[PDB]
């Protein structure tokens, strides 16, 4: 038995096959671009997915025939977020305005300033969700919202070519602001509320349930030797927390991507969006999570190195693999506002306690310290909703720094699992449904997390120097907010 999963992410689709012992067997790629015609906006032709995804598979057909003819289950994964606008004859009416678009931002302001919102979906509705983008559409292109007879997510249009039917999972779904996230189910009070029907949603499904079956004609064309089950898949984040094993409750990962996610499996649904986190539907039946977004993680270290002419792993390099005790200096890593816990646009980045005897590598130790702490207010953001994390697991291109996870376990007093090699993102997770899917397994025995490479351990000396700088990172964004 094969199963083969599919994320379709901002920047291309992965192809990942895997074997019934979810070994890695093949992957292969096919490329994306992002259209910006004016700004703010951020496009995709949902052809090019089409023609990208064809790519991915023939190319693995072609090197694994065999192996791909033996595929049982297929699973989804896909950008959110994402407005696919169908006709009656499922037509695209306009290309898909991506999760990274904010020409909706008056709104998304209009939207999440009505109670309903929070209350029903128990989030934040920003400009890259999809309900503010339809208004946006009602009121700009209303030729175009006239002739909607369907809205899809990404990954779903894709298993509309893939299976001819119309269906979502409660994951990618909660990221649209129509979801009734508590009750897994659509908010006809919301979608009325942006002027469409319920009618206009695709059916809603649980990630690992089965959700469509492979047309007859994809069947052939790719020589499948049976009865091919879809999965309900997963949105990206939720797909990559069931690559990684994250889906039971306390159980964490985070992201040093060039945003820092801090992802929390939950038990319930535990809304905090007065302290801006983001609470959504888990790809698994009567499970939910958290998500904590720092704006400027990775991406706070790439501005630093701009600046200074190095590279990250120069900077990184000449930083070292020991840990140091916080100095005068502090970093608050707002160059984009902040997202978790304060929702503030008009914030910025600082550097404080600069002194003569300062060199660049202190200044890229408060980079790294700064944002350790932010994901510290993070963590304790998802704590006052009801969360207690208890073990984190570190992804993403900054947990290549030895010097970060150090400084990150210590800030938290919590042990930082780092992986073995492998790719157990979006892709894998896809898979992994897949593989739920098509064998009805328990999803949660299928989910697990991968073999630890190294566990970093918090530096014990370094807990109390740590605590005086975090309460320092603190103390300066209500200081500097009381100017803005």
């Amino acid at each position: 038995h094969m199963y083969l999963g599919l994320d379709l992410g901002t920047s291309g689709v992965k192809a990942l096959l895997i074997d019934e012992a979810q070994n890695p067997v093949g992957a292969a790629h096919g490329e994306l671009d992002v259209s910006r015609p004016h700004p703010g906006w951020s496009e995709q032709d949902p052809a090019q997915w089409i023609k990208a995804c064809r790519t991915a598979i023939e190319a693995l057909r072609a090197a694994h025939p065999k192996e791909f003819s033996a595929i049982t289950g297929i699973g989804l994964s896909g950008q959110m977020h994402g407005a696919t606008l169908l006709d009656a004859e499922d037509r695209v009416l306009r290309p898909c305005i991506l999760w990274n678009d904010t020409r909706s931002y008056r709104e998304a302001a209009e939207l999440d300033a009505d109670p309903a919102f929070r209350a029903i979906t128990g989030n934040i509705v920003f400009p890259g969700f999809t309900a503010p983008k339809l208004v946006w559409v009602a009121r700009n292109e209303a030729d175009i919202f006239a002739r909607i007879r369907k809205v899809l997510l990404p990954k779903d249009y894709l298993r509309l070519w893939l299976t001819g039917e119309y269906i979502s999972d409660m994951s990618d779904s909660a990221g649209t602001s129509w979801l009734d996230t508590g009750a897994r189910r659509w908010s006809a009070e919301l979608l009325a509320k942006t002027g469409l029907g319920e009618g206009q949603m695709p059916q809603l499904v649980e990630g690992s349930e089965a959700a469509g079956c492979l047309r007859a004609e994809l069947a052939a064309e790719w020589s499948l030797t049976a009865s091919v089950i879809v999965a309900g898949g997963a949105g990206d984040n939720a797909a990559s927390a069931c690559g990684m094993g994250t889906v039971k409750p306390g159980h964490a990962f985070v992201s040093l991507g060039t945003s820092g996610v801090l992802f929390a499996a939950n038990g319930a649904y535990q809304p905090k969006p007065e302290s801006a986190v983001h609470a959504f539907c888990h790809a698994l039946p009567r499970t939910w999570h958290q998500m904590g977004v720092i704006l400027s993680a990775a991406s706070a270290l790439e501005w630093y190195s701009k600046i200074v002419g190095a590279t990250p792993q120069s900077l990184d390099r000449e930083l070292g693999e020991t840990l140091k005790a916080p100095g005068s200096v502090t970093f608050l890593p707002y160059l984009s506002g902040e997202r978790t816990p304060y929702n503030d646009a008009k914030i910025r980045g600082s550097f404080c306690g600069l002194e003569h005897e300062a060199d660049r590598s202190a200044l890229t130790q408060a980079v790294l310290e700064g944002v350790a702490f932010a994901i510290r207010d993070n963590l304790l953001a998802l704590q006052s909703a009801g969360t207690e994390i208890t073990s984190l697991t570190a992804v993403g291109g900054g947990s290549r720094s030895t010097y970060w996870l150090k400084a990150i376990a210590t800030a938290l007093n919590v042990p930082i699992a780092l992986p073995e090699e492998g790719d157990f993102g979006a892709a894998f997770g896809a898979a992994r449904l897949g593989l739920i899917a098509a064998t009805g397994a328990d999803p949660f025995t299928i989910c697990t997390p991968p073999q630890t490479a190294r566990t970093i351990e918090p530096e014990q000396a370094l807990l109390s120097a740590y605590d005086e700088a975090y309460q320092r990172y603190h103390a300066l964004y209500p200081a500097l907010h009381a100017l803005d």
